């Protein structure tokens, strides 16, 4: 039976109810409104605790979608695939005893929906509740790698939840508010594309440009080169080049991926849209929807998408491009006007002195 809420909300379920206060609460004391740091470690956070299951091995090797990172804080947040996920993780626990009759695996994805809801672009995602409070850590190896090819990558994902190439490419639009802090052991918050702040498709584009250097050193492990390396960082700026993620550009030019990648390009509704509807899926897994019940209406309304239209970034140009998919031509795009390269503002307001809310906490990261 219906209810409304404390903010007035009307909800099919008045269980929803107490996500509203934790919504308000993962705002005022983690997210405060933006599309941040803090956001996108959320965001990224989802994934790595949902991926972490597969159908071939059984249910003993991971429950998916049930809060294991945040209720074995000592295990897969130091498994090195998931170096660095310590920050979100530690963030979130505290709200489990805030809010005591929200189980993890729903703080989780509420947290993952409220994050994206900061962002401009983003959509507004399903949300279904009722995934039980109790699990066991998951095993290691199960949460791709950006070194890994195209093949296992896919694998990985069918194995996980059946997802489809379309599905996985996707999902791959979370990182248009994507930023990595391990990769390089030289360089906090390397953005994969020119607009880490805006949930638009410059990710699309700008990883179909010919790469020219790098933002840092020249030989880590999952990245390739970028067409935008160019910082400030050599003298003490936070405004780190551009980096691109050797899976990014796999998947951007793998004949069963290429298509749907490019596709993307300029189709801001599409691409978002499609990510909403492949995360909704990323959000269950490990669980039978029949057991949840829709919390939708609790989702914050997301900041619209942005004016600005898909464009060339500064010193780029069609020229420029690696293109793989010959069923559907690229569009004509205005280019940014500039003789140099933009540098990618540290902070969504375009300064450099932004600052993130960081708790202490039992889970831990390596350099
Ligand atoms: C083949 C699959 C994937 C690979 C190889 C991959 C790889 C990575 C890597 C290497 C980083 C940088 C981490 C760091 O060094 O700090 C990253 C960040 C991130 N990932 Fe992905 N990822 C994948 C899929 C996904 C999916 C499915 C999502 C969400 C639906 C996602 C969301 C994010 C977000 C939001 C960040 C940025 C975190 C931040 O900026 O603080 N990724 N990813
Ligand atoms: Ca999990
Ligand atoms: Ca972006
Ligand atoms: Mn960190
Ligand atoms: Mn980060």
């Amino acid at each position: 039976p219906t209810a409304v809420c404390s903010d007035g909300t009307r909800v099919s379920n008045a269980v929803c109810c107490d996500f509203v206060s934790l919504g308000q609460d993962l705002q005022s004391m983690v997210l405060q409104g933006d599309c941040g740091e803090d956001a996108h470690e959320i965001i990224r956070l989802t994934f790595h605790d949902a991926v972490a299951i597969s159908r071939k091995l059984g249910p003993s090797a991971g429950g998916g979608a049930d809060g294991s990172m945040l209720l074995f804080p000592l295990v897969e947040p130091e498994f090195a695939a998931s170096n660095g996920i310590d920050d979100s993780v530690n963030n979130l626990i505290p709200f489990l005893s805030l809010h005591p009759t929200i189980s993890a695996g729903d703080l989780v994805q509420f947290a993952g929906a409220v994050a994206l809801s900061n962002c401009p672009g983003a959509p507004r995602v399903q949300f279904l509740a009722g995934r039980p409070n109790h699990t066991i850590a998951a095993i290691d190896g199960l949460i791709p790698e950006p070194q890994d090819n195209v093949t296992s990558i896919l694998e990985r994902f069918d194995d996980a939840g059946g997802f489809t190439p379309f599905e996985v490419v996707s999902l791959l639009a979370s990182h248009t508010i994507a930023r990595a802090d391990k990769v390089d052991p030289t360089l906090d918050a390397a953005p994969f594309d020119t607009t880490p702040f805006t949930f638009d498709s410059q990710i699309f584009l700008e990883v179909l440009l010919k790469g020219v250097g790098f933002p840092g050193l020249d030989n880590n492990t999952g990245e390739v080169s970028s067409p935008l390396p160019l910082g400030d960082t050599s003298t003490g700026g936070k405004d780190t080049g551009l980096m691109r993620l050797q899976s990014d550009f796999a998947l951007a030019h793998d004949p069963r991926t290429a298509c749907f990648w490019q596709g993307f390009v300029d189709q801001q509704e599409f691409m978002s849209q499609s990510f909403a509807s492949a995360f909704a899926k990323l959000a269950v897994l490990g669980h039978n929807t029949d057991d949840l019940i829709d919390c939708s209406e609790v989702v914050p309304v997301p900041k619209p998408a942005v004016d600005k239209p898909t464009t060339f970034p500064a010193t780029t140009g069609p020229q420029d491009l690696e293109l793989s998919c010959l069923a559907e031509r690229f569009p004509t795009l205005s280019v940014d006007p500039g003789a140099q390269e933009t540098l990618i503002p540290h902070c969504s307001d375009g300064l450099e002195n932004c600052t993130s809310v960081q708790f202490s906490g039992p889970a831990t990261d390596s350099p």
